């Protein structure tokens, strides 16, 4: 399962054993509930203005490396399906092949087959229950089927209100347990990305969106757009780095250096997917879910920047600079720490405390035995999942450089344009020792 | 209406047709709700100790060129109304002018005339229906009367709970629709503002402050801190840049430069206000809502970066690197593409599949005929909006610079700048071959 | 009290007077709520089906200066925890110890004695007041009884759906506020500490997570993961920083310079705790409530940067750029403005509007007399917080540096080493020279 190395040379860990939940592209469905143009009963009366407001309120609503990343329209593909709900007839359409059942295809008139679906029929509640009887006297309840029914139209409409008609995640009340599912259940995909779905149903709901789309015709209809994962079951690694600096006693002498491509990386499609932003990613148990849209393609052998990160193939992404502060980073199975200057670092155990004092440069523990990490006036809790953890030795990649040449405010940069950073200037002074 | 212009020389794109909607002030006002100090009666009684609760519950709350913003206080217009009220006699002035009429302006005697609203009165509610009874039986409802008074409470008490006295957006229970629209219609505003907000409610609840403020003399009062949009129906546009790079097939010899000025930028008082952070803004068809705390104010010469991006009247600004990644701009009416080194990029349509395959280099294309684009393993869907696009030709500017003296980590810099770096570079040139 | 310094020399200011409240570490307690395993009665009966869908959702739950900071891993104390209670025999060593007490000490067999608390009774209640009567006839209410216990468990169930298992801030249906008091009366702190979370439970509560454990055995249990504050009382103070530009009259002939080290800075055990990101600190009057993992810890000498930023025991970061821009920066008591080029920065009183006009230049003013600035487009209220304002006057340090060997891209720089930059070129310059 879960594994990871620290390369002790670059100050940087690996975390492998994942397997891939990648959304590559949206499912959209138009859901539409219906709707009524309008002691016991005084409840009732109650509920039916708590519904008239709800409707009021609807019709109100009318009238390191991330800078890398592109710039997507994450709702783009679910309004595009409201724009078109607002043609005639497109509303009718729906209307009417939703009369004998609560799901069916509505060919747009734009080229997509959209699966619409009726989750509410208010309309004919309200017709067919209270108006015959609304012209004095109530019979058993039925008061509390019209609470139910309605609370949810209520809360549907909280969420559009307080979010201007575009929702996230995906509540049960805007699409329930069972709707979902079936949702899943006629989804053209693999029987592998239904199962992941339905055991995930609270992560599937928080990737997807709600997009208010028309009130018109006595119907409320909006869009859900739910994720595709085109890419399932493929290894993933996120990798961790940390700034690695010299440690000479001589305050503001020392030069760094940290790889800037810490993120999640997932093989995809002969490429692999990166992921700068490792907070665009949740884990469960091994498996990570991520969204394409935040995410670069790169060669699949970036993967050997880790291996070794001097390589002919692919030229590994570097910053520098003067600024030796501690730091830490907790890891899956470890911690990786920066220890600078004067700064107390420490690792220690719940009922043993400290066990590791640690030296300045950049070193790592793991999760088997320590609890908490301590960089300066700063406690961390390590992760406490089960896995394996190898321990890299090398020379730290720091020390090759001298100070004196050391190009030391690199963001956008790597170790090709490092060197030749380096070689530029050493061209200059060979060239002036001939004087 | 809306149109869109891509410029092949600079990889960028710009989509006018915009209407401002620029929060350019605060409009304050002190919301009140007067408190009680304390079989059918035993929902009463429940509903009673709810009550109890939440007035605890309130007293216990006592006791990419971003960069470049400036750093404000959102809620100090709001605050500052709030610490006068903390004045003696102060929530008595109030409670006083509030005595026969919901709506009053008190003289703060600070400077302010502030207007007080009192949106629910419990205390006498309480005092005059459920204590004369309390002293054991129930007559109608009432029970239902005193359920939905009390649940406003419950729902403004769980907000200023969960986020500890300041929330927004401004929910329906800070403030009904027919409160708000009626603080709407006594606004020292043109009606051209007041038309602007009636129709976007929603977007004016989002950009609302609800800020509790005491709780003394049995009376709660918060400060309701409303938009002021001073600018209104102004032109606006909205600038998208894309990574330029130059495309020969040695790998890590190329060289790329990025317009680092996209985001908004709106027509204001004979300036530019200029919006960095493109999600500080809100689209509703053409309209833009803005917020002014989020931008710069610049010369209105700004627009001639896109015309001509080496003018002499604004020096137009700039990135710089050498890391040529494939990546996409979706824009207003279509995409921008920048495609290198061995990325499979195309343009779709939704029936047809593949009807674009991308060159490598940066290039466009429009939302007509095109559902989504492929970067890579990223799917992205263009936005489906109306308009007219053009595609303005030109010499990518990229190939006018010798690799060999460009500078390639420059992130706060500009056109004038780079030529700059040039020069010097070339000045050390020709005096070393004189040697 | 609060008071402020504004230094002309380096257009930066500090304000004094606050106390610490820092978040040093975590305070886990499992709490569980106990489940049953299944006219007047009807309303029982569909209380009792919102209770099993919530089970059913429940059940699916299962199957300038911030980028030099670490990488922590807020919820892996609590996560900890999760992780045991998943061993055998460890739901039940819980059931057993909560049976005569609803707050007991289960020794989780892992090192950790942690408080368990039973908030919620659901199985003893159903099975010892329904299931006897489900076997036709209700009596009293009981039916207001049921709906009170069952809705917390509605809305605890609610926010784990929403949240997928992790939310914050932990809400009173999570915990009530009686309950978490009595955890606070029962941790192993000083009374400080217990006042102080006692007199701000709602900033608690957003410094707290909860975490969804388990589902097993008629028990749902929950990690609640306190924070422990570990400083206070020790002087805080925030820095503000604008950038501080020549001005002279010809166009991009300038040079800048700010003061990267803005945030907060709490004295911390002999060092400072520096936080780079002024909001994941919140003022409450005058306690700074911060985040230690959202912190760097710097030498004391760090404070020397204000009096004296030219000298020899810490080196004060800058960076550096051609970018004159004007802006401002609201401070605690005052306003900093950075105002170059043709833009219009004034300050006003509210019934006297503009009193003062700003030159080029940076410039400060207090919230004493002055309610708003004005930079450009953009409207700035001032904080109008009660305190002291010094303004120190001295000589902008920008004025010091020659135009023509100023490095103009440095970020992630300081004092020193842009002289060594400069230095640097003065030596080539005085080589050229002699030839
Ligand atoms: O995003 C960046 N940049 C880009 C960058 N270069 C610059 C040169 C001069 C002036 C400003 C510059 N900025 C803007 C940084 C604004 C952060 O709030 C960095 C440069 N050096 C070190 C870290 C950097 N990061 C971190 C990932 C956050």
């Amino acid at each position: 399962n879960i594994t990871e190395e620290f390369y002790q040379s670059t100050c940087s860990a690996v975390s492998k054993g994942y397997l891939s939940a990648l959304r590559t592209g949206w499912y959209t469905s138009v859901i539409t509930i219906e709707l009524s143009n309008i002691a016991k009963v005084k409840l009732i009366k109650q509920e039916l203005d708590k519904y008239k407001n709800a409707v009021t309120e609807l019709q109100l609503l009318m009238q390191f490396l991330g800078f890398l990343l592109g710039v997507g329209s994450a709702i783009a593909s679910g309004v595009a399906v409201c724009k078109v709900l607002h043609l005639e007839g497109e509303v009718n359409k729906i209307k009417s092949a939703l009369l004998s059942t609560n799901k069916a295809v509505v060919s747009l008139s734009n080229g997509v087959s959209v699966l619409t679906f009726k989750v509410l029929d208010l309309k004919n509640y309200i017709d067919k229950q209270l108006l015959p009887i609304l012209n004095s006297i109530s019979n058993i309840e039925t008061v509390i089927e019209f609470q139910q029914k309605n609370n949810r139209l209520l809360e549907i409409t909280r969420e559009f209100s307080v979010n201007a008609g575009v929702t996230t995640p995906v509540s049960t009340y805007m699409l329930t347990n069972s709707e979902l599912l079936s949702l899943i259940n006629d989804m053209p995909i693999t029987n592998d990305q239904k199962k992941l779905m339905s055991n995930n149903v609270q992560i599937v709901r928080q990737q997807s969106y709600s997009i208010m789309c028309i009130i018109k015709e006595e119907v409320l209809a909006y869009v859900v757009q739910l994720p595709l994962y085109g890419v399932i079951d493929t290894p993933c690694w996120k990798l961790h780095t940390s700034p690695l600096c010299t440690t000479n006693t001589k305050e503001g002498s020392n030069i760094c250096l940290t790889r800037t491509d810490r993120g999640w990386y997932c093989d995809n499609a002969g490429s692999v997917s990166f992921f700068p932003q490792a907070e665009t990613c949740k884990v469960q148990s091994n498996r990570v879910f991520c969204d394409t849209m935040n995410s670069l393609t790169l060669p699949s052998e970036v993967n050997l920047c880790n291996v070794d990160i001097f390589n002919p193939k692919y030229d590994c992404k570097i910053m520098t600079s003067k600024t030796d502060v501690s730091s830490s980073v907790i890891t899956s199975l470890g911690a990786i720490v920066s220890c600078y200057g004067k700064t107390k670092c420490t690792a220690s155990n719940k009922n043993r405390g400290i066990i590791k004092t640690f030296s300045n440069g950049c070193d790592y523990v793991s999760n088997k035995g320590v609890d908490t990490v301590s960089v300066g006036n700063t406690l961390y809790y390590v992760n406490k999942q089960e896995g394996k953890s190898l321990y890299v030795k090398g020379e730290p990649i720091i020390n090759f450089y001298d100070p004196l040449v050391f190009p030391s405010d690199e963001f956008d940069a790597s170790i090709s344009q490092v060197n030749e950073k380096i070689n530029q200037s050493l061209a200059f002074i060979r060239k002036s020792d001939e004087l």
